[PDB]
């Protein structure tokens, strides 16, 4: 059965709602994002109408199989009618074609889903700024103080550097970047850039990758691993372990690796600045985790909410525990009081 915060009141829609069957009274099923925990559920034997932008409508066609007539596509930032209800999708500055959705009650109510996204000062002049928002459902990962991480420009800027040294050095060392979804993309362009390289991959994520309309793509990636110096692995190989076994592959044109693993947060940043980060050493590999993050920090959630000024607050995130929920509301409650609305 759907949870109430995955639903639109007065109207038939719902939200990343697809693990539950045929949700009662549910007309049309958005989708916000190509992430797992959000499109649990959809397959090719999906009948219902999905809403969702161009690029999230080029995986679910490709690489889920679900059917063309099934699939509706809509611009970013134009006012578009849904079976007799206003709405628009803004961008969402998470992963590739993630969207937030703009809801016009028919009784006047305005609703805004973030989806998953990470909140921008940009985000204060996009159509957001032209009316008042009663209802926020808001992506509530990173809500609380203790989660501080870097910009991703500060994150980029440290991996550029970081690969560049390492194979001026050394012009034998691989470079290695972890993944598991779609987003992130950034970490392992820019390195490749930097290298003069294209990146290598497996066939079923270069495919993955065709799909997301990044310009000049086919100058930036390529399925023949012999003719890259960075290369993409499954997140889970990416230890001493799984490298090891990787160079194995490599037919002894490489003597070192050089990894990276794009976290989230992580602990070691209540401590450690960016430009201080080192990695775990074993032999000739070395494993840098980097906090590279498509969720909003504490703060930039903050600023975001405190700009918007909504009437009513519905977490979708960490709603599982009576200690989490507690934690958020007095949260929300501190930044209305401090603000003012
Ligand atoms: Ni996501």
């Amino acid at each position: 059965t759907c949870p109430f915060y995955k639903k639109i009141p007065g109207t038939g829609f719902t939200v990343d709602a697809f693990q539950y069957g045929v949700v009662e009274g549910c007309t049309a099923y958005f989708l916000t994002h190509f992430h797992s925990d959000h499109y649990a559920g959809l397959s090719k034997h999906f009948t219902f109408p999905v809403y969702c932008s161009e690029i999230t409508g080029n995986l679910l066609k490709n690489k889920l199989h679900v059917q063309e007539q099934y699939i509706h596509p809509l611009p970013l930032d134009t006012e578009c009618i849904v079976n007799g209800v206003k709405v628009v999708l803004l961008d969402a500055n998470h992963c590739p074609g993630a969207v937030m959705i703009l809801f016009y009650l028919p009784n006047g109510t305005v609703i805004l889903h973030t989806g998953d996204f990470r909140a921008d000062p940009s985000m204060e002049r996009s159509l957001l700024a032209d009316q008042k928002v009663h209802m926020l459902y808001l992506d509530t990962t990173y809500c609380s103080p203790e989660y501080t991480f870097p910009s991703q420009q500060e994150v980029i800027r440290f991996a550029i550097n970081t690969a560049f040294e390492a194979v001026t050095l050394n012009p034998h060392a691989l470079v290695v970047c972890g993944t598991y979804s779609i987003g992130k993309e950034k970490v392992f362009l820019a390195i490749a850039d930097v290298l003069g390289s294209k990146v290598g991959m497996s066939q079923e994520k270069y495919k993955t990758l065709q799909c997301l309309n990044i310009p000049e793509i086919n100058s930036l990636i390529t399925t023949d691993m012999c003719s890259s110096l960075v290369h993409l692995l499954p997140m889970m190989q990416i230890n001493f372990k799984g490298l090891q076994s990787h160079l194995k592959k490599c037919g002894g044109k490489y003597n070192q690796i050089l990894a990276f693993r794009p976290t989230g947060w992580t602990h070691s940043n209540k401590f450690t600045r960016i430009a201080d980060v080192i990695p775990q050493t074993k032999g000739n590999i070395s494993i840098y985790g980097i906090p590279y993050s498509e969720h909003s920090s504490y703060l930039e959630m903050k600023r975001f909410v405190q700009w918007l000024k909504p009437q009513k607050i519905i977490p979708t995130v960490n709603v599982g525990t009576w200690k989490s929920r507690s934690t958020m509301e007095k949260y929300f409650r501190e930044w209305k009081l401090e603000a003012g609305y």
